[PDB]
């Protein structure tokens, strides 16, 4: 038992296909890896990021750029986390407070 996951739940992800938000299953490993997917299922991945490595900035609130929040939210509920590789990964957490739940949890697994 050298692994474990930090935390776990439904974030919108803009989604730089369909051009739009959609709803994505987040986990955040213990190691710094963050995984996402269709569903709570964990069966259809998305994509990931390794936090400790890739991540180079996260932006939360009004930090972010280029990205429009879900129609009838404020750039409050969201965080963008911009990686090596020249992409940024936009979320939108339901409010303020689970944005910045995330926001120092996503933080801290960059030192893992």
């Amino acid at each position: 038992g050298s692994m474990a996951f930090v935390k776990s739940g439904w974030l919108l992800r803009q989604s730089t296909i369909l051009k739009r938000w959609k709803k994505n299953w987040f986990d955040l490993w213990s190691d710094g890896h963050l995984i996402y997917y269709d569903d709570q299922t964990r069966q259809n991945i998305e994509d990931k990021v390794h936090m400790p490595m890739d991540c180079i900035n996260i932006r939360t609130g009004q930090e972010c750029r280029d990205t429009q929040p879900p129609d009838g939210k404020s750039k409050d509920c969201m965080l963008q986390i911009v990686c090596r590789d020249g992409k940024t990964i936009s979320l939108c957490a339901e409010s303020t407070d689970d944005c910045l739940a995330w926001k120092f949890t996503l933080q801290d697994s960059r030192t893992n």
